[PDB]
């Protein structure tokens, strides 16, 4: 009678029983959308493989070249002068046929139970991004295998975020805001940053295993996720969450028409930065292709913390647009400095792309919810759902065609010199930060309410 | 409505609110005697490091000899013709304070509350293990100093069983027996299988990191236990359990005056395989110490199915003590063989080193309980609980003599060849199989019941 309770257990049964099941149900769908993401990555880190220099390249004892070839280190679709264009039609062959996918997904999506569907997305995904990976050991040189295994991994692979909010939004309610699901953002870069050191490993040698590996951690997790997953919380009985073609006629609106051209110029810039970065670091600081992958990180592990810290400030004051605006107009100065003086020391390049990766990726989670929530108060009210649901279409329609516009405009400019790009990465940040005609003129007229 | 309960969760939720509790006092208490015998075996791992062969040993290219010194090979107290009579010593100083405190332990062990004293075990078990270890940094050239780090590292190290087996009779009541706690009574055999495989990493090179990393992941493990003890039922509100000097009086029971001198000799036979097994291994088939301690563990994988199979068939077949007896006595057979021609070819030795582990250390967990359940039924009845306490501290005393009589033993005989260490290992087995005219004479005589 005299050994009282342990501190674990004690703080351990602290908790309700609603709260272990809303509880783990952030921890499956973390692991899922960033397993998603993991699968997405390994195209970009091994570019610097597929076309490289042979000068540098000691000569083979095997006899595979003719003494005049230079062709035996490249591989073979990616061999000429133009291994820059024909590889930015590669990157977003992927991004088309996903595009598409999101918006097919609006009208046969709710018609599957998300288990059945979710689960069905995880195994397709990990199926088409592996038969891209077995192109090196059935050594297949045609760029058109390689073109419609994207164009099928870029169909399927949409399945993932249209049930993750689905599944989050039935145990929550449509959109909660805290520190908790500030770090639950986070599950879009923790995939990034570890699907560059997993993918990184094989690069250097049989690159066949840079798309295998990713290809069957996706297939584990869904078989994991067809275990233990429960939709809506009256399944296991726990408690419900305390509630609070007019196509035409949708462009007289005086909201989508200048959101709709603000998620198309934000994400140019980060998926350039997603894409062809660890071909940039690469090319300039001249290293090899395990250097290019692992320096890259460090601007995910900046993307994390300019998605923390936006979300706390923008909590303390009351408006999610103000906050969006000086991170968007401070970002250019930033990638500017890195692109004049941040490849000689590597003191400076820790520090630069972790600037760069707070300022870039960090109002990118944070402008969709400033805009919807100012197209909740509109004569269209909140009561007309299928509305707002068709001027939501909108807005994350174009921002799916701000992603293929991206690396495809990136590969036509990139043969000219890497400047050019930079020059076009910086206009259009402050072409993207003129949100503020409508957002920040609304915020800051509502401060003055502070006076009274 | 269309989507029904996962098979994962349904599967889950069919245990009631007590077997969990009861269920995760398995994986506790597993891990964490599982933690002692890892901490107590690289003392007999690293035996073949501490004096070694200097013609196989390359010539060193800073000068430490005096070109006839054939000593720089050899630690400094190890390096005489007596280097195994040396080690004898160093051997069972850990193995005499242990079974004096086993012994004291059973007076001052019940007066402290049981999470603060197994987790202060395990702690100053971790603490004055890995002392042991920073005698290779700190280069100290001394007898005198390892012996007085075992002389406190045994009579520390005895708080790990007499609190392991309080805190499951709390949770099941003196003497459970089925397939699951079969299954738990491999623990201290995944300790010692793991304790080779862990230790043997750092031993060809810097050797004092293959007492640190064990002396710190039990220190780790004494934390664990500190933040998730529970040790009575009535703590988390479970159901309780459902139930069922005298010292010269008890000389003069039929009982006790033959079975203490039974764990004499079946502690010795598995002691000495404990200990100089991985010494045997490398002199013999001239390893080197990482192929002596890997190979050593397959001793240890027959251990774990020797004491699966007899588990169950001595649930089959009523009466524990008869499939002792068949493999005490088949067990001599097995190890004359294998020391005759079981060190040439290694399909040999990989069938022969699981075939004597399943003989030997698989009656070890069994002739306890085989022998305990005799002595429940006797004229001093089961109501005098001191009396059992009396004669059970008296067999499980000089159990632990069997201990210190087995490596002291081992380590004299030598020196003067190895197979007269076997000789003496196949007679303890048939000295040993002598309990037959007690408990086989009655096991026997209730089989004719089974004519009526
Ligand atoms: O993860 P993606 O495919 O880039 O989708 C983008 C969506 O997820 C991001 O992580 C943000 O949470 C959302 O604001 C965004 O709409
Ligand atoms: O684990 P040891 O220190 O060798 O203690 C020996 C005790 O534990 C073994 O594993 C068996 O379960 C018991 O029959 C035995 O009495």
């Amino acid at each position: 009678m005299r050994s009282s309770l342990a501190p674990g257990v004690w703080f351990f049964r602290a908790f309700s029983r609603d709260s272990w099941f809303r509880g783990l149900i952030l921890l499956l769908t973390f692991l899922i959308y960033a397993c998603y993401h993991m699968s997405r990555k390994p195209i970009s880190i091994v570019k610097s493989r597929l076309h490289q220099n042979c000068s540098e390249q000691i000569k083979p004892i095997n006899d595979t070249h003719s003494l005049n070839d230079t062709m035996w280190c490249s591989w073979a679709p990616f061999d000429k002068d133009n291994y820059k264009e024909l590889l930015g039609g590669v990157d977003n062959a992927f991004l088309i046929a996903y595009a598409i996918g999101m918006f097919i997904s609006g009208v046969f999506g709710e018609r599957l139970p998300l288990r059945y569907y979710l689960s069905a997305g995880m195994l397709l995904s990990g199926l088409f991004t592996s038969l891209f990976g077995l192109g090196y050991f059935w050594n297949i040189h045609e760029l058109w295998y390689f073109v419609v295994i994207q164009v099928c991994n870029g169909l399927v692979q949409t399945t993932g975020w249209p049930s993750v909010v689905t599944c989050v939004g039935n145990w929550f309610g449509k959109g909660k805001r805290g520190f908790i699901m500030g770090i639950w953002n986070s599950h879009t870069s923790v995939g990034n940053i570890l699907g560059s050191l997993i993918a990184g490993i094989w690069v250097n040698g049989q690159w066949g295993l840079s798309f295998i590996v990713p290809g069957i951690i996706t297939a584990v997790m869904g078989v994991i996720t067809f275990l233990f997953l429960i939709e809506h919380p009256e399944d296991v009985d726990c408690a419900p969450p305390q509630h609070h073609i007019s196509f035409f006629g949708a462009l007289r609106i005086p909201g989508v028409v200048e959101f709709s051209l603000c998620l198309l110029f934000a994400k140019l810039v980060s998926y350039t930065f997603l894409y062809w970065l660890p071909l940039y670091i690469a090319n300039v600081a001249h290293f090899s292709a395990k250097e290019a992958g692992d320096l890259s990180t460090l601007f995910d592990v900046g993307g994390i913390i300019g998605g923390i810290v936006a979300g706390l400030v923008s909590d303390y004051t009351n408006g999610r647009a103000t906050t969006c605006c000086v991170m968007l107009i401070l970002a250019a100065p930033m990638m500017f400095l890195y692109n004049y003086i941040g490849q000689d020391g590597i003191a400076s390049s820790i520090v630069m792309l972790i600037i760069c990766g707070g300022l870039v990726n960090g109002p990118y989670a944070l402008i969709t919810t400033a805009v919807s929530a100012d197209l909740g108060t509109h004569k269209s009210l909140k009561g007309n759902a299928k509305a707002l649901s068709t001027v939501t279409a909108i807005i994350d329609g174009t921002g799916s065609i701000g992603a293929a516009l991206g690396p495809l405009l990136a590969g036509l400019i990139s043969p000219t010199g890497w400047n050019n790009v930079f020059y076009m990465l910086i206009s259009a940040d402050v072409l993207a930060c003129l949100l503020l005609c409508r957002l920040v003129y609304k915020e800051i007229l509502a401060w003055k309410v502070s006076l009274s």
